[PDB]
């Protein structure tokens, strides 16, 4: 008689069910972790609201928590990244989710809602898990009372961390945090080989373009950058990298990429004539990875090739000007998280017309909102981080320390490289991979421990 | 009249001052800095005690320091990385160098001697440029009293700065340094690009062997270890990577390769029961990366498939257990730095037996020791660097403090991020690369000055 | 007022016909035939039927021949390679297709015969077009009287080349056909880049396994096995080659790939004691890729790592023992076209059991059962080349000839050089490529025209 | 007490020989003939004048003829391909050989004649063994009484090969010949992966430059041109690729590279105004791969971005017009096959001049010009193919038989595909390679023989 839910069809849970077995499969560190911690159950009497694609692997990370002993409400933090069945096979064990795919924006306001809210009042909430920050923010400005009770927020991503570390330096944050966006196990792995899998999984689910031969421009060459320009460039697209970061455009460089602007001389004036018309004309594919605003603009979309492909894999879809485009030019629907956006004019379109862009997830995501996000054996890396961040932070209890205590607790922390480094071990051995341990005197050698860490807190890899 | 010098052949002065001509129009970083600096010359003074690979990259940055106002005496840091041509155009230009390739051990000691002493006595020396820490160690073991006069050292290489915090951690520093190898535009592009282009080109100039189809195994995968799998993959190996750190493994194991170890179950236990021999009988080239011991032993030494060729990319030569091999077995010389070694026995050799290893550079660094080290192109960023470093530590006087003042400053810093983006900017322009100006919103949207850093000293890259 | 069709559901037609409007802009080659000989309507009279997956690509094949003046009727060569939005947007044209993803083996050869047959009685037909030889087997075997009328067959793929060549050896070929497999832009093309592109596309829309860092047997390295191989390396699988060819295991060596073959020595003499478990038994995907048969033996599945998936991209089921795991093992569908075989027994299973293997498409070609097949701009050379065989034979007009001229053109021919050429240009331009011309003295000096052709007959590219 | 030689330096000998022990090793397919046929002497009474470059490879296959039973006399194809250790090792085992690195173009027709007169009379040789045909034009033009006691002719290379054709196609050819460079085991491994092995391998010996981040245009994308284009590529280069043939230019496309054409439109009217200035402008390094006359023509040398590097690597170096550099500009020689070429003029130079291109072994073949060609283990396949290819024209005895028998044999053949593919078996078991057995059923399902051949003539592989 379980109710407290809402997805999109209930009946897809078996095929959910089938789906997550496979994925524990392939989750070695998270299953570790759910196996050599379920006898103590740290995580008895936690409540956490989760924001979080509801997808496959949300739902190994979810049963996880559950099995560890906490309580959870679960929404997705993008309208299109939901897998229903996964959804399905989650509100068919009796875990209150509300997630569906191609929510609107107030469905996704409401889903959000629906955590928080437990039969019209607040949900005793002590523990939120959050991938960009939204869950938090709506926290902080409309529900600060349930704060109080609150131990801590596990944040999964670079552009959630950006706005929790805003929040710490305003002194607006009210519970203390841990950036699981940086361990290496997810930044170095998710964030990039997560793309690298993915990208090219989207393009070609979506379209079923060829992309060996063509031209692709990937705007950031960060983690995601990284792993995105990968994804075209062994495909055979010839992949041009644009970034504002020398560093990373050296690396783009080093790497095999010429790395270009969208504007001449790289000087983004506003007006036309700034932009490289040249440069855009020969352009088969763009791919937003930055985090930043407005990085395809409404001048690049009107020079780009004609039928190029448009598409953001940065968390929110504000990186291209979407709203130019709906007020400009008309959408064909071609199929869901495919549209064709006709630069002809706005007054309905000619479907033989020549002269259209295909927007791929209405610039959401697209590696969720067109296919499925990362795989299971990336995500475990990812999500065994989160587990032990739940973990830490729900014991350390910070809504029961005297004010004072928590003055000195309120931060921005990182995990242990050495928790860092057994989640990788477990990740290794999933491979088949064998770590090499060192003698003594090799360790002596070096100055580290024959158990780790091996590297500095310094160490970039 | 100049006689203050030492070098295999005087006469290929030309040769090299043509390729320090081409290396000047490939590293546009270090001859910006020429430019930028040449009229206030900020070194002025300094008189440089150097011991860094007396190669032609080298030769552009002792010219650079030498134009910015320094005196230098000049070694190399290992005794086959010379370039013969490079240390005779830096004596011919009236440059005290005491380098050729092909040193003994005992030539190598009295090199660096020639630096310290000039005609007998200690030199007045008051600045260290070092590669791997062997004229740091001399000049606080044996020349304490020119410490003192000293005002800091820049340390180029990874091992070195291990060194450099061995003697911080047990207070035997004497004067402060700078790790340039942590720059970004140093360790994630010397260590690892370097290596990528540099190692396939020493095996091919040793051995002439086809590498592609055939199978590698890399010791390590740090940024060497990284750049040097590179290398053999791009080629076409079957390359097999071990580790220690299972994050660098996990890297490995994302970047597809096969994670394994040479000993079962990855236990080293010094029994030759425990080398996996199945394993190393189907190893064709076997490449040392760590900056550890013995980490290619003598029994994985006897368990190398027949004609496998043996090499080390670390800094020193240890990584092999090269003193087994000359205690046990018969050395052919093919070529200078390409030896067969002949696991018959040591009493003579048949110039047709089937059982030999060929060991490259004698164990010394492989691609300075059987070709030309890095190319120009990514040594810019490491001298750029180091031009930097010596520069702040020049100008910071240290030998000139007060006892107090001294031990406030008394430290192994890196640059800068923002001296970091700058070398990398110089290095993008020198591809062509345009790297795109952030507006005054997108700079406030992610929290930036439009001029840079771009990133949290957190950032791995 | 059409109803001569059957399709999976006709409401996918404006979703079908937007993907074939998007199509005709990845298909220059083709599109450009249309507009060349529209005109001329150069297959007016012809009505062909066709056998060949009814794909978005197809349906842009399908609507060439009738805009040159034919008319068709369709069926599928696959049961699981329909595209059920393309068979709709077909049909809904008033075009005879009988054709969905799914069929059973009596649907298969129902909708075979509803092409050979209108209101039960043999259509008119004059023309075949054939992938894999079925349709050219039915003809030739049940209707011999309609081949009687029928000029030509255009036989799309190697496995239907083989067949046609035996029948001719057997003399029981009854017309001529064009062997348009072996054009350059159809085998060195589709073949091979068309698998690249879909293979690893498959496995992750069956799947969403992360590929990177995991071991690989493709079975066999032809032009399918080439792409195939391809399409894994680059996803960062470690991939090992089996081949019976030396020729074709010499080029895989030098592509990179070790040669394995799943039987000790190479020797496949039906005992389980043959079989290198070793081997097998780290293999976490083999794909079959030879148009031979039993390929991928019960010996070898028994074998096979724990959770492997196994897949097969020739053109038969028969690569793969599937009739032994349909009558030992249990069969768990995770969703359409991917199965769990259950190694512990066929009565029932245990749904939580870790014993099994994942069969993708239940052993059919995996590319067109998983994924879309080969990307239009592939399938832009083959189809092309199908136009202009269809002219060519139906131009000949075989049916209408004396006995004694049959006799002289009964053959199985190659286009000529100039026409795959031609194709080549089209393709070209379409990835916005310009192609140098020859200045008169260039074209003496090679010996060749101008205009082409450019390669002697015997050149292999 | 032998002289009957001409080498730089005889003393280089005994490293000669070791480097030719190594290179047995490396080459199991020559010397498992050289074991399979010592007993039977097929060449004993033979007398091979032989012309190819004179590496340590090509002194493996003389001394493959040699153990054989032939008599031989030998000189390089090529002016800067000889190795001078290897040509001492052949001339200090008594085999006449003149040869030599960094001949004059009148030393070079010098050593072909010394091979074709013995004491100076015409030596009565009965085979000949040609690389690019220059010793059989002499022959057919300065000594054609000489071929009538020849049985044959074995030609290495494509360009060879082309004028054979053109002689037989005139009715000028005077003994029979086998076209080595068309087994698989020589075109689609010599031509392609020797280049790819040996051409960033002498870019790197000439220059050092880093290649990763630079802009490339490979002229040609045949065989020669498919390798170059890789061995680019995979250091990172951005590679662009110039065509005339559509088919060749479609499989770059397919491969990830932008085809692009030096002329305008492709239209090379000989005129500058159809030079595309910026693209030339953008190209750092440029490359020849067609075996046709003037693709890099004065116009392009003019428009090339300052400091670009130029280079052959197609047969003879008028591929590129360095006449016209040695009519206008200065050359300035950094070192032995290492020029820059002054475009100021070529009144004298400036050392410090910015606007100058470096030249590679003044534009003949790079690979053996600036380093030692392809590698052994690659240039076994085509040695071996040569082997066998003398043994049959010297047991068919075409020189002793009748006129009307003469006139039935003269052509030009290649080898069969089962000796092909027995070739290409040792080559991959030279790797570790297995190969796998047809079961007699599926010998019979393919229409094989389980011994091969596996593939029709009509094969491209
Ligand atoms: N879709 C996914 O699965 C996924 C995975 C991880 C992270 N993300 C999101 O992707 C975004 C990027 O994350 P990251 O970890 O790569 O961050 P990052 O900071 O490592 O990289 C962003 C890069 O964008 C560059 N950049 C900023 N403004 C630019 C501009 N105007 N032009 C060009 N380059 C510009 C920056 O210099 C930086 O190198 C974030 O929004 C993050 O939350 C998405
Ligand atoms: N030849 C060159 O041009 C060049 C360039 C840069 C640095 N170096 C030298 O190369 C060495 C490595 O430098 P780095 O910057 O890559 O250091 P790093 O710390 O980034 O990498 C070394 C790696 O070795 C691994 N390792 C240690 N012991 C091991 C063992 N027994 N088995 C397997 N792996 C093991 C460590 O886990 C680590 O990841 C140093 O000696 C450095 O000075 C050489
Ligand atoms: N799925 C697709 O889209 C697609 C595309 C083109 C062709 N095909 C089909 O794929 C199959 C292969 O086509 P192809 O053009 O590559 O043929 P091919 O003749 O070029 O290659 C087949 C290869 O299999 C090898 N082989 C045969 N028996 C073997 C065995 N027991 N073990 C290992 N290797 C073995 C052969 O030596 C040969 O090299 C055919 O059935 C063809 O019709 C499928
Ligand atoms: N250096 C080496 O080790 C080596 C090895 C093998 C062959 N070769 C030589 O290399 C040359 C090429 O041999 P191949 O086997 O690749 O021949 P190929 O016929 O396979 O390729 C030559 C290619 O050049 C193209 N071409 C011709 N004129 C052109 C032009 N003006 N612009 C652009 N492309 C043009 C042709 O279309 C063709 O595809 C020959 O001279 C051959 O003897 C050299
Ligand atoms: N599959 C996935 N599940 C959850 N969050 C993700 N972020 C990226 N891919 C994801
Ligand atoms: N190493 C080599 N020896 C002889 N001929 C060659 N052609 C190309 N490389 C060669
Ligand atoms: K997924
Ligand atoms: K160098
Ligand atoms: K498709
Ligand atoms: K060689």
């Amino acid at each position: 008689g379980f109710t407290d839910y809402k997805v999109a069809d209930i009946t897809l849970a078996a095929w959910g069910r089938r789906e997550l077995i496979i994925a524990e499969s392939e989750m070695p560190a998270l299953m570790g972790l759910r196996r050599k911690y379920a006898g103590q159950q740290p995580l008895k009497g936690a409540k956490i609201l989760g924001c979080i694609h509801m997808t496959i692997q949300t739902g190994v990370l979810i049963e996880t928590l559950v099995a560890l002993g906490a309580e959870v409400r679960w929404s997705s933090c993008n309208i299109f990244s939901t897998q229903d069945q996964a959804a399905a096979a989650i509100a068919a064990a009796g875990i209150p989710v509300f997630a569906w795919k191609g929510e609107t924006e107030e469905e996704y306001e409401w889903c959000i809602e629906q955590t928080i809210l437990k039969d019209g009042q607040p949900w005793d909430a002590n523990m939120v898990l959050d991938d960009g920050g939204d869950l938090t923010e709506i926290l902080h400005k409309k529900y600060p009372q349930m704060l109080e009770r609150i131990h801590g927020i596990t944040e999964e991503t670079t552009t959630g961390v950006h706005r929790l570390l805003d929040m710490l330096k305003n002194g607006t944050l009210k519970v203390p945090a841990i950036n699981v966006n940086d361990s290496v196990t997810k930044s170095k792995n998710d964030n990039k080989y997560g793309c690298r899998h993915s990208l090219n999984d989207a393009i070609k689910r979506g379209t079923d373009h060829l992309l060996s031969g063509k031209q692709a421009l990937v705007i950031g060459y960060g983690d995601v950058g990284k792993g995105s320009s990968q994804s075209l460039r062994q495909e055979g697209m010839i992949v041009k990298v644009a970034e504002v970061d020398p560093i990373c455009a050296m690396q783009a460089c080093m790497d095999g990429f010429e790395v270009v602007s969208p504007y001449k001389n790289g000087i983004n004036d506003g007006t036309e004539a700034s932009i490289d018309a040249a440069l855009l004309g020969k352009i088969d594919l763009i791919v937003t990875t930055t985090g930043n605003v407005n990085v395809c603009d409404a001048n690049m979309l009107k020079a780009l090739k004609k039928r190029a492909v448009v598409c953001n894999i940065g968390h929110f879809d504000n990186e291209i000007d979407t709203a130019f485009m709906r007020k400009n030019w008309a959408w064909e629907e071609v199929k869901p998280q495919v549209h064709k956006i006709h630069r002809t004019g706005k007054d309905g379109f000619d479907a033989h017309n020549d002269d259209y862009l295909i927007l791929l997830a209405e610039g959401r995501l697209v590696n969720l909102g067109n296919a499925t996000g990362h795989p299971s054996r990336i995500m475990d890396g990812s999500f065994a981080n989160q587990v032990l961040a739940q973990i830490h932070l729900f014991e350390q209890k910070y809504a029961d320390l005297p004010a004072a205590e928590k003055a000195k607790r309120l931060s921005v922390e990182v995990l242990p490289k050495k928790l860092d480094e057994e989640v990788a071990l477990e990740m290794v051995k999933g491979f088949g991979g064998v770590v090499t341990q060192l003698t003594p005197k090799q360790a002596e050698y070096i100055g580290v421990s024959v158990e780790g860490p091996f590297k500095p807190d310094t160490y970039r890899y």
